[PDB]
């Protein structure tokens, strides 16, 4: 969130090291290597994802408005910081 992505590379590898078993983990560190613009590790570790996923969903099938408006406040927050960006990108 900081967009210190080697830092987040750094603490979502030892999050594998420690715990190599969930999945946000792993598709954390391929939108971190996509930010880092490292496309053949971030295309070896969807394919890694996919697959694992495929195997979540076969094992799984074998084996609030209160919240919900501060989530949409802070995406309005975000669209109009981003438009007062755009407005100096114009320029």
């Amino acid at each position: 969130e900081i967009e210190s992505y080697e830092t987040a590379k750094e603490f979502y590898e030892l999050a594998i090291k420690s715990e190599p078993d969930d999945l946000d983990i792993r598709v954390s560190l391929a939108e971190v290597y996509y930010r880092l613009n490292d496309p053949e590790t971030f295309k070896h570790m969807l394919v890694d994802v996919v697959e694992m996923r495929k195997h979540q969903v076969d094992e799984t099938l074998h084996r609030a408005e209160r919240e919900r408006i501060e989530r949409e406040r802070r995406i309005t927050a975000k669209v109009v910081d981003k438009y007062e960006k755009m407005k100096k990108f114009e320029l």
